[PDB]
């Protein structure tokens, strides 16, 4: 056998090659969900950040004005 | 004035905040855009890889063939 | 002419594929950034509406702590 | 009780808020990691049906050659 057999090897290769791209596909999926999860976090705790400050200041604003 | 102070500092703080997020986000999207049309090109030049070897494999089965 | 009409109109349509999927790519992380952006700015608007009420919880409480 | 009661109130709806956003990031990255496959999908689809084309266009070229 010959062009029978480079017939059934594209073939076969061509089946691995989605097989391949539809993996790489995930990892690009989770490459970034992975860097967004990370930023969502961040853009969290920066805003939560403000809470814990905003805190303080409307808190020393009278928490010190029964001396002020 | 001072609580007054630091009550428009984390306004201000705040409102600048915004305007970063939303710009980190456009840097995050641009990243994934860019790595995105990446593989997509890739994926395609296998596949295209293919047409032109799938091409090859046809043309001497029967290109040949003929002086067979 | 005729195969080399076919061959040529299957390189022609193949050209114009590739076109056609990098802007559908674009049409889709288009798509996207939208979606992004729009749940991006809710997540916010949770996250400042909060602010404009952990405002007024610690206000009233010492805001009229004047009077209890 | 009750500032100390408004206090914890915020306290969790804050807590619970997070852990919400988290899962809606969740659901976006879900949504369009399904339009992304489906994309990637019929992409392929049509680089295939090139294939199973460029066949018989090379086809008919050479194997009703031996008749032309």
């Amino acid at each position: 056998a010959e062009p029978a057999l480079r017939e059934q090897q594209l073939q076969q290769e061509l089946l691995a090659l989605k097989q391949k791209q539809q993996i790489q596909r995930q990892i690009l999926i989770a490459e970034f969900q992975r860097q967004h999860e990370q930023l969502s976090r961040q853009h969290e705790a920066q805003l939560h950040e403000h809470i814990k400050q905003q805190q303080e200041m409307l808190a020393m604003k009278h928490q010190q004005e029964l001396l002020e």
